[PDB]
């Protein structure tokens, strides 16, 4: 079992991703109480970024299943593949 | 041995967690030289993030032991256990 | 394999630090392109920071072999070693 955290915002908003049994879940903070969020993909490791603009927050999740690692992208709209490729 | 690293600010400070068999040590930078800090709590797995609001530094420690993660949370008087549940 | 990713600015920038064995790699995200960087240290594990200064971006990665943590230091001119020390 492990996590990675993010947090934006003033409230703030937080995000805890958890990998356990080859799947990363997602718990959610907005500012009353936790939930369980929609980000749900294959991994047994997560590590995540994020960032604000103007009036959207962008979420990077990169999902690594044995020797691939998988970008998932947030940025309003439903979470989808990003173009990010390994080394 | 596993690490989970935060910063704030201009300067910067930094924290360094680091869970080391089932033990969660802390190590801080403010400006000068590197020291240990009060956290200290079980766990095989840390996460960690931050913000600054309120004329505070907030930080969320997120510790896995045992199949259950616990959130430790910093507001500017000492470690205290937060609210997060998994899922 | 584990990965640790951070990012800044508007565009934004995006690093992805991944220990692979006990190599870690990065790879970057400048706005078009994902390409390889210069960071390539010994570790297996990894985490990462990062902020901005007034006039750089400053990035602090922690590569832990075995029972050792060394920070790695970017601040515009190449990676140099870091004051960090452990527990
Ligand atoms: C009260 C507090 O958190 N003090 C730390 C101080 O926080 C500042 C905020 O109060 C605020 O003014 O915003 C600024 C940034 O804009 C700071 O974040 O930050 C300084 C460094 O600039 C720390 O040295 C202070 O650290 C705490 O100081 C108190 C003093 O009573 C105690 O010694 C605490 O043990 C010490 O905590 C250390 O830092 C915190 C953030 C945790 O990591 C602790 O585990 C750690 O020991
Ligand atoms: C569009 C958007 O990013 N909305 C953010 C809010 O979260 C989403 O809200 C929509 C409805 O507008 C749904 O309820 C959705 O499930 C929410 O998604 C959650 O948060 C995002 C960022 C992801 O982490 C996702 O997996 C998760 O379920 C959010 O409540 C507010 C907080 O201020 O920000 C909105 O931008
Ligand atoms: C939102 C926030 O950061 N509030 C800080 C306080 O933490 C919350 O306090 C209330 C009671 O007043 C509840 O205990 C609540 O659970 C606390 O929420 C904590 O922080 C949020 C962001 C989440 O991480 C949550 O899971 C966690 O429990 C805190 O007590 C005060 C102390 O001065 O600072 C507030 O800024
Ligand atoms: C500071 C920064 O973000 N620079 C980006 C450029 O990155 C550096 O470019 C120089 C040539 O001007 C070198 O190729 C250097 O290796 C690049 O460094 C990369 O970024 C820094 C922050 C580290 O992560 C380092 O290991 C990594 O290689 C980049 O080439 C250009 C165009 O993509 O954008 C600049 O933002
Ligand atoms: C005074 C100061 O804060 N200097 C920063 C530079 O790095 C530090 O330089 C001092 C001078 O003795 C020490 O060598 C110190 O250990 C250096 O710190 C480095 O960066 C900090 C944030 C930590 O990560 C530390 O472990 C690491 O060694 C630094 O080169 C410049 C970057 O432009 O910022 C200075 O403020
Ligand atoms: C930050 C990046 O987000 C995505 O890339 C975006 C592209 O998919 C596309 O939308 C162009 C404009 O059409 O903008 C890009 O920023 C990811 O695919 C990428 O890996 C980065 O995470």
């Amino acid at each position: 079992m492990q996590t990675a955290a993010i947090s934006w915002g003033t409230t703030p908003s937080i995000r805890v991703y958890t990998a356990n049994g080859n799947k990363i879940t997602e718990r959610c903070y907005d500012g009353s109480n936790w939930y369980t969020g929609a980000f749900n993909q294959a991994g047994d490791n997560v590590s995540a970024t994020c960032w604000l603009s103007g009036s959207a927050v962008h979420i990077r999740v990169y999902a690594t299943s044995g020797g691939s690692t998988t970008e998932w992208c947030w940025d309003g709209d439903g979470w989808t593949r990003g173009a990010y490729t390994g080394l």
